[PDB]
């Protein structure tokens, strides 16, 4: 076994060092701010929360809202959580209408994909 | 654009159903037990959390200890910050010695990788 890393273990390093990218626009990468989260959001999380993103006041809402540390900014863990409540619109997305439709959702969450 | 989907995003999906794997083992997959926790680190955060891989008891704290919602289990918000937490020892391997090294720790948190 070369790759010692796994699925999970890849897909949560990627996500720590783009998110960090954006954060690391403060230099010491230690938080989003408003603008460095608006951004983030903006451009990877534009699909999933594309509905969001079409708004700025709801992500500025989530900008400070998950600031628990109430500096208007949103260290690991606090954007994590962020990742949580995209968790739960996944999990919506997650129920896969392909099995057997009732109702269909859009790709991936949001998405359209041919 | 055919690919709406991000780096991120798309990272963040493959989180959420492969962590789901491990949570949809009771059912409709709403937490991860002590079981799932408990594999869900000793398959894929084997290495990333290799350290703690080593010793049950450790990852038992984390699997109740961030039960937040104190049924020994983990929503998607619990388990997120989990990964948060491991984003903050991430955030140590962020330091890439590679540029200039004054102490060297392993490869992708722990790893060995020629």
């Amino acid at each position: 076994m070369t790759s010692k890393m796994s699925q999970l273990e890849r897909n949560i390093e990627t996500i720590i060092n783009t998110f960090h990218q954006y954060s690391v626009k403060l230099g010491h990468p230690d938080t989003l701010n408003q603008g460095e989260f608006k951004e983030l959001v903006r451009k990877d999380l534009q699909n999933f929360l594309k509905k969001e993103n079409k708004n700025e006041k709801v992500i500025e809402h989530i900008m400070e809202d998950l600031d628990t540390n109430a500096d208007k900014q949103l260290s690991f863990e606090e954007f994590i959580m962020l990742m949580a409540r995209l968790t739960w619109a996944s999990h919506e997305k997650m129920h896969e209408g392909d099995e057997g439709p009732g109702h269909h959702h859009k790709p991936g969450l949001g998405e359209g994909t041919p």
